[PDB]
């Protein structure tokens, strides 16, 4: 009478995608010059705010539910003239901007 016609069926394969990292710009810093007892200025929002102090000193912290982070300097390290004060703001995910390393003094 007729011939018969079946349909095929077959299992999707597995994929992934791709991106950059951080993509913006470098947490700025305020004028900390010395006898400025505390380190201020801008970073990412919420962000672990890591900074680091030429001498070596790393005083671990996260910036404000605003754009901004206060750090405190530990009586240890001193920014002497010749200081170039490196802050890092790491993102929630781990996406570290660029170290605004910089001698206020």
């Amino acid at each position: 009478h007729h011939h018969h016609h079946r349909s095929g069926g077959l299992v999707p394969r597995g994929s992934h995608m791709e991106n950059l990292y951080f993509q913006g710009d470098a947490p700025t810093v305020n004028d900390v010059t010395s006898d400025a007892t505390q380190v201020t200025g801008q970073a990412e929002p919420n962000s672990t705010v890591k900074l680091t102090f030429p001498d070596g000193t790393t005083a671990t912290g996260t910036a404000d539910d605003q754009g901004n982070y206060t750090i405190d300097i530990p009586s240890n390290v001193d920014l002497n003239g010749g200081e170039e004060l490196q802050v890092t703001a790491t993102d929630k995910d781990g996406n570290t901007s660029e170290s605004t390393n910089t001698t206020i003094i």
